[PDB]
C-alpha cells in the first residue's frame, strides 16, 4: 500500500483505478501526478483518450501546495506551514522577518517582542533557523 | 488528537502519560521533546525530580531524525529521503551531484547515465531541483 491507497482512492472517484499500477510503475505518488501534463500521462501508458481527457480533467482538479512533494519551503509561509507554525506568520512579518533570507538571521533574543511565548514553539522555531542558515552556507 | 497521540502514547510506554499536558501547552511534538534539556523540562513545569530524571532518560532513547521539525535538509541524503528517493543517492555521488549546493544546478539533461529512469522520479526529482535553485535565489 501507501500511495498506492492514496491514488486508487482518488482514481476509484471516477472509476479510473485500475490505472493505478501505471502511476507505480512510473514512480507517481499523488502531488506529482497533480503536475502532470497529458503527454506525461501518455509517456507512462494511459494512451486511450477517453481516458486520457478524463484523468487530465481529473488532475487540474487536484488540491496539493505545493512544496510537496520536494519539501523545499520556496517562501515564509510554506516553511511556517511544514513546521506547523502558521500562526506566528504575522508576528514575524509585523518584525520585519518576512523572508526566508531574512528569517535565516532570526536570532534568539528577538523572541519576545515578536511574540512567541511556548517555549517549545520557540525551540522549534529556532532549530529550524538554525537549520537553514546551516543550509544556505551550504551554498559556495 | 495528533501529536497528542504520539506523545501520549511514548509518555505511556513508563507510565508517565499525564505529564502529556504539559508537553501540549508549551507547544512541544515529539522531535522537539527529543531535543530537550532538563533545564527545559523544568522551564515547562515538570518539577519533580524523579519524573525529570526518569522523562530526560527516556529522551536520550528517542530516535527521530532530525530534519523533522524543521523539514530543512542539510544534506543531500535528508534530501533525498524527504522527497523519498534514496535509492539514486549513488547515482547521483557517481556522478558529482554529492551536495545540496551541487545538486541546485542538476539539469534534466544528466538525468540517463545518472540513471534515474521512470519519470515520476525524473519529474519529482526536477521539481525538487527547481524548488531548491529558487530557494537559494532566495537569498540576495
Amino acid at each position: 500500500g501507501a500511495d498506492a491507497q492514496a491514488i486508487h482512492n482518488w482514481l476509484s472517484e471516477f472509476q479510473l483505478e485500475g490505472y493505478t499500477a501505471h502511476f507505480l510503475q512510473a514512480g507517481y505518488d499523488v502531488p506529482t501526478i497533480s503536475r502532470m501534463t497529458p503527454e506525461d500521462l501518455t509517456a507512462i501508458g494511459v494512451t486511450k483518450p477517453g481516458h486520457r481527457k478524463k484523468i487530465a480533467s481529473e488532475i487540474a482538479q487536484l488540491s496539493i501546495a505545493e512544496w510537496l512533494p520536494s519539501y523545499i519551503p520556496t517562501d515564509l509561509l510554506e516553511w511556517l506551514c511544514a513546521l506547523g507554525l502558521p500562526q506566528y506568520h504575522k508576528q514575524l512579518v509585523s518584525s520585519g522577518y518576512d523572508s526566508m533570507g531574512l528569517v535565516a538571521d532570526l536570532t534568539w533574543e528577538e523572541l519576545q517582542e515578536i511574540g512567541v511565548n511556548k517555549l517549545g514553539h520557540q525551540k522549534k522555531l529556532m532549530l529550524g533557523v538554525k537549520r537553514l542558515a546551516e543550509l544556505r552556507r551550504g551554498l559556495l
